[PDB]
């Protein structure tokens, strides 16, 4: 695997790892052997029995190489041109269908993540953790594909057990005020909810008269915001990123749906198959 691989350029970088476009066209992500604990997390998290899904970066290998001085840790997955939704956004604008197309994929993403599949192959519910437009990927035919789950929880349902961390601006209401509950695997997957929301608000920006791309809360904290800088914007003054006057129906409908994303409280809030199921109704329409 690493060992036919030539690395071409440079594309990034996660939470840990330096991202690359090699040729074995792939995706590479290396890390160091201080990172090992985080290497070996995500690659844990992609061999996951029955993960892969259409909207789920698919995932090659974990690999190991020397290269004669250090050994590197290596995750190697699909390689989609267009890369991040972030900058798809920036570079950008796009129609009611192709907003739909990406606010479907990414929902239905999240859904069969949050889904636990009950067989002798089956899949534990899964919780990202660290939703954002910079981690999930854009394809060639307009859809989305989640990726960077080495934040991510897995759920046992049988115990009801699982196996402070995130992106500051897309931290739900209950960690930025750290009330939710750590042990209950229902509240990472609420959360989740309360950042599709937001990833939603940055696509419908960018439907085209529209808006200029920005991330959510642009006017409200700096670039790089903390914690307290957060808590005090989306807990404290309860500000939520601001909907446009103009309306269309596609429009209305994703409005609707990042109200029902953003409630102080988790328990309140849509779930990622009930946003499916709406996308996949205004799509057929
Ligand atoms: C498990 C794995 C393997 C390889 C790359 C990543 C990865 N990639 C990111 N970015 C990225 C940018 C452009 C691209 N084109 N085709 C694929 C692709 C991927 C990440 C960005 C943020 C956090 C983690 C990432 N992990 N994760």
């Amino acid at each position: 695997i690493a060992r036919t691989i030539v690395l071409q350029e440079s594309i990034g970088k996660g939470r840990f790892g330096e991202v690359w476009r090699g040729k074995w066209e792939v995706a590479v992500k290396i890390f160091s052997s201080r990172e090992e604990r985080s290497w070996f997390r995500e690659a844990e998290i992609y061999q996951t029995v029955m993960l892969r899904h259409e909207n789920i970066l698919g995932f090659i290998a974990a690999d190991n190489k020397d290269n004669g001085t250090w050994t590197q840790l290596w995750l190697v997955s699909d390689y989609h041109e267009h890369g991040s939704l972030f900058d798809y956004l920036n570079r950008y604008t796009v129609t009611v269908e192709g907003m739909i197309k990406l606010a479907l994929s990414t929902a239905s993403g999240l859904a069969h993540l949050h889904m636990e599949i009950v067989g002798t192959q089956g899949k534990p519910a899964i919780a990202h953790r660290d939703l954002k437009s910079k981690n999930i990927l854009v394809k060639k035919n307009g859809t989305c594909c989640i990726a960077d789950l080495g934040l991510a929880v897995r759920h046992d349902s049988a115990t009801d057990t699982i196996d402070r961390v995130g992106t500051k601006r897309y931290m739900a209401p209950e960690v930025l005020d750290d009330s939710i509950n750590m042990k209950h695997f229902e509240s990472f997957k609420r959360a989740d909810i309360y950042a599709m929301g937001l990833v939603f608000w940055e696509i419908a920006r960018r439907c085209s008269i529209h808006e200029d791309y920005q991330l959510p809360y642009y006017d409200l904290v700096p670039s790089d915001p903390s914690v307290e800088e957060m808590r005090k914007v989306v807990c404290e003054q309860k500000l939520r990123p601001n909907i446009p006057n103009r309306s269309c129906e596609a429009l209305r409908v994703m409005a609707k749906i990042m109200r029902e994303c953003w409630y102080a409280n988790g328990a309140a809030r849509l779930t990622a198959l009930r946003i499916k199921k709406t996308l996949s109704q205004l799509s057929q329409q």
